[PDB]
């Protein structure tokens, strides 16, 4: 499908990749964008074609309220996410793993469940912004990795359930992007503008598993070519 | 790491694969097995462990400081899709057992394993690597557990603890009563889990279905996805 004339909802639209997606959807001729934010005061772009909607994706009531006000949706981009950057065992915060799972898996799932009825009725597409770490843990962020892997399996199951109803479901798997989430990750990081372009370009390709950037491509190719060798290298300190 | 002489703990020891593992560990010479069960010979120490109950997990670890082998076998499959689930919280229930419960066990027992040296085997599922639509929330919880196993493997490798995942297809236990044949016999599954300690692989695929899916996810990925999902 085309961006031109679509009715989109983007979560996490107040900053980072989501703010970039909001701006690009507008520039490329979207009819309307529901800009999901946790505090409407956080949004700097509230002009024409933008409908700010309060959505903490972990809050089932806010998600339901948003879906009921967005029955014209044709494109959902599940962009909101949380990376607490902690290992699974030696975590400073033992509850961080549960918080990441709550946003990246249960929150995305809440959005899928609430917005799918309208997408089935209208036709359309869902893009889930996951991570290359859905495919392999980085030990220092292994609980983020686990939450994104759960979200990838969920995206596969949702694709199967929605395929007979003409709703396309795409996963995008990036390496590091230059946003506040990765403030502590050393460069090189993908520029937001490049990441925005790659997310939106996924609608024009045929792949439902889309790797963004060199790191993500290298990991996917290495896992296919020699899974065991790559694991032994990446997971032995 | 031999089973002979080891001190093992296996969860889910009252039925299915865990009960088979308890029996085989004894036959193969474990000097002591902490048999984790939800409702309770001299080499067997029954221990009350709901793996989602952090206090029961902590109490069990405090009474198992001699452990050298942990087998995280307990698991739950609600067999529901992610979107049209009959129970909207089935996904949360599976995540609680298969991810958070296994994580609780890893966190509580790792200190003694680091002190004694030893190994952890996590019984996951081939569905950690790809969803089946009718069981996609089970798949998600096992994929979470697989990434967690990888992270734990890296954290524990410098501290004399080997961490292995086992990824079976269907096994002939109560969990898979509604999965049609064919299913791996419990005894074959037991042999494959315990043989993992003598092999060098960090991921062990159990049975022909699991091996075929693993091969396809590396070498035939787009077509395998289409076959399972669309
Ligand atoms: N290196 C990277 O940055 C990187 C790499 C791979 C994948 N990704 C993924 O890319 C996506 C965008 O992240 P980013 O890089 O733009 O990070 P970011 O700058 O930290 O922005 C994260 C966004 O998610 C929102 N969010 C977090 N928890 C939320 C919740 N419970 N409900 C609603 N919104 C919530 C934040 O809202 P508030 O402003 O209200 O906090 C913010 O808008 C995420 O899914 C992330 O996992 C990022
Ligand atoms: N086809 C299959 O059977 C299959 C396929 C792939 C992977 N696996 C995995 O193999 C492992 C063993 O399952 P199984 O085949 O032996 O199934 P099973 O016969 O149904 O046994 C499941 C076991 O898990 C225990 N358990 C569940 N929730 C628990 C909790 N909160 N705390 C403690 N114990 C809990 C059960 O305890 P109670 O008896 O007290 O309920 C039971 O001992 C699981 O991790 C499963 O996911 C099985």
């Amino acid at each position: 499908m085309q961006i031109e004339g679509c009715v989109a909802c983007v979560t996490g639209a107040d900053r980072g990749l989501g703010a970039g997606l909001l701006e690009a959807l507008l520039e490329r001729g979207a009819r309307k964008v529901y800009a999901g934010v946790r505090k409407k005061e956080c949004l700097s772009d509230v002009g024409p074609r933008v409908v700010p909607v309060e959505i903490d994706i972990t809050n089932v009531e806010q998600v339901a309220r948003a879906a009921s006000r967005a029955k014209d949706i044709t494109l959902l981009i599940n962009n909101a996410g949380l990376n607490r950057m902690q290992p699974v065992l030696e975590a400073h915060d033992p509850e961080a793993a549960r918080a990441e799972m709550e946003v990246n898996y249960f929150g995305t799932l809440n959005m899928m469940r609430a917005f799918s009825p309208a997408l089935k009725s209208n036709g359309g597409a869902i893009i889930n912004v996951l991570s290359i770490l859905a495919r392999v843990a980085l030990p220092s962020m292994a609980s983020l990795s686990a939450s994104k892997a759960a979200a990838l399996r969920m995206t596969e199951g949702a694709r199967a359930e929605l395929a007979p109803h003409r709703v396309r479901v795409i996963s995008v798997l990036p390496g590091p992007i230059d946003t506040e989430m990765s403030r502590n990750v050393p460069p090189p990081k993908i520029a937001v503008r490049e990441a925005v372009d790659a997310v939106l370009a996924a609608l024009e390709g045929g792949a439902d598993e889309v790797y963004m950037g060199a790191m993500a491509q290298e990991i996917a190719q290495g896992l296919a070519a020699d899974r065991q060798a790559l694991h032994a290298r990446l997971l032995t300190p």
